[PDB]
């Protein structure tokens, strides 16, 4: 495991989206930018305010790297959604993704909140306190069921960054801990349920197609985010509790074994995905295969999966797997790489100093 | 429906009753009886107030018969917590019990759940109108952290159930579907969580043990009610949809091979909840060993899952495992078979009166 498993990965990487039949979409390169640049400027207004301000924790360069790849990660995936739908989602994700920066123990703000949040009391961990008052914004563009579905994923999150705070990856022989992590803090059921917009879907008509959705979507999503991050976290000290990295020390394999595992969940799940919706309704499994390549571009686009850096070294090679793969790269840049001066703009910091 | 496996019914029950060694030394039946008394007596009194008898929606002979289901459950399982906390525990899942039973349509009083419940106002739904109203009698006795898993699971179980109103079992294919209902409604981390009262344990010194306690018996508790409790829901219409039922449809394969599936899940999970906590925390592995063969003695005993009609049956065959089943259904109704005339009264109803 001295150097990265190039050759492995790739092949896995095209196998995936070969299953998945990644290709190109009817979503322009200026469609992109229009989402993205509204998006981005209703939540850098939302972040701005002295409130927000003053009650999230988050460094400013931090804040603004952190709201830039939620704001692509949202109109990328939720391509069948509205403006208003990416901007309120991109908060949202926003907030989950900020908590990651919390060191702090949740123990003493925890200790009163079924009480306060039964009474209608304003909860005492401020980061329930902003994402609480803000998620109707969210809610109100799904019907209960989703609703709920998001409510849930939410509460499992704060519960899966607490878990986190420790550091442990599981104990040698507890086999069960690492997905039952992953799911913790993946928030699975919040987006395969943000997928179905109200004013788009009729979540009774479509109930079974929904759930199903959200039960096959939850571990898509998860380990698809496992292997594209598989290559910026394989070197990095600082990352030591990933799902990879736990069944390392929870099943006692190699990480090359817990490598080997996570493809065959993800190749498996990718063909299950599309063998379960292909014949479905035409208007879910368009929700659903744009949300998987939109997912997959914003991977192989945002520089924090630093994913050029494959490309490149392979960049020039003969070989069917690096040359389908830059083919794919290049077909991704295409619509996916774009400049943030062309939408993220002005810096939340600036709205904030106004 | 078709006809029960009989035969393998007993070739997988022995085989887990074998493996974990089934030995119920949790109570001398003077202790059983003290415990039962208790928990049934305050439980009862609380379902006989006039708002509950008219918020919650169930035959009074169900009630009755869920209740003392459940007593049993909570006293015969958690063995070591104290007797107030059994009473408390009898009450929240009495009400899970009485709507897993259920047949409602929760869309309608669910429209405003999120508002209604940042607002401090009374939820549409009597049942969660009564279970969040309650539940402080039940998180009084955990730590912030149980009490957040408690809360999660049981919001979990409410979407599960509802889940289940439509009769669905996956589309053949969705081979996620299966497991994905079965944590959403198993009430695995209320169920784990609920293990360490505050008064026995200290949840921030071990926080790394109960959260991996919370993982691994999520599933090991959820597959042996599975299991156990095949021969109860194999014809009953509100039963269908189960895990064994869900793997045939979904993973399409046969009745025979989802037993086997789910079997060698349990035993595994078996063989590391030993490996795990057999070295840690005594105290820790004591209430763990007192669930675990309490729990069993429970489905051998309760008549929720009628498994006397099975003795009565094979006690006759000259099988070998008809043979195994039968001395250890003797050896749980030894310890567990317990008349209910020295418990289990007045009756609810006759209270309600009152
Ligand atoms: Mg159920
Ligand atoms: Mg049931
Ligand atoms: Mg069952």
């Amino acid at each position: 495991m001295e150097n990265f498993p190039t050759e492995y990965f790739l092949n896995t990487t095209v196998r995936l989206l070969e299953y998945i039949r990644y290709r190109d979409s009817n979503y322009t390169r200026e469609e992109r930018i229009e989402n993205l640049h509204y998006a981005y400027n209703k939540a850098a207004h939302h972040f701005a305010q002295p409130r927000q301000q003053q009650l999230l924790k988050v460094d400013p360069k931090r804040l603004q790297a952190s709201l830039q790849t939620i704001v692509g990660m949202v109109v990328y995936s939720w391509a069948k959604v509205s403006k208003e739908c990416m901007a309120d989602l991109s908060i949202h994700y926003t907030y989950t993704l900020v908590l990651d920066d919390s060191k702090d123990d949740p123990y003493p703000t925890m200790v009163n909140y079924f009480d306060d949040l039964q009474a209608g009391r304003e909860q005492a961990h401020p980061w329930w306190a902003l994402v609480n008052e803000h998620f109707p914004n969210v809610l109100r563009h799904f019907g209960p069921f989703c609703s709920l579905n998001l409510i849930r994923s939410t509460l499992d999150f704060f519960e899966g960054c607490w878990i986190e705070q420790y550091n442990f990856g599981g104990f040698p022989g507890s086999h069960d801990y690492p997905q039952f992590l992953r799911r913790m803090n993946g928030l699975g059921h919040c987006v395969g349920a943000s997928l179905w917009p109200k004013e788009q879907f009729n979540e009774r008509s479509l109930f079974l197609e929904i759930t199903s959705a959200i039960a096959q979507m939850e571990n898509w999503m998860v380990w698809v985010n496992d292997l594209m991050s598989f290559y910026k976290e394989f070197d990095d000290e600082r990352d030591q509790i990933s799902l990879v990295k736990n069944y390392v020390v929870s099943d006692e394999i190699s990480l090359h074994e817990a490598l080997e595992k996570l493809t065959q969940d993800t190749l498996h799940s990718s063909k299950q995905m599309v063998a379960v919706f292909s014949d479905k309704d035409p208007q879910v499994m368009d929700t659903i295969e744009c949300f998987m390549h939109g997912f997959v571009t914003w991977h192989l686009c945002d520089r924090r999966y630093r994913l050029s850096e494959i490309y490149e070294k392979v960049k020039e090679e003969k070989t069917e797997d690096a040359q389908k793969f830059c083919k794919f790269y290049e077909q991704a840049a295409n619509v996916g790489a774009v400049s943030p001066s062309e939408w993220a703009y002005p810096p939340v910091a600036q709205l904030a100093n106004v």
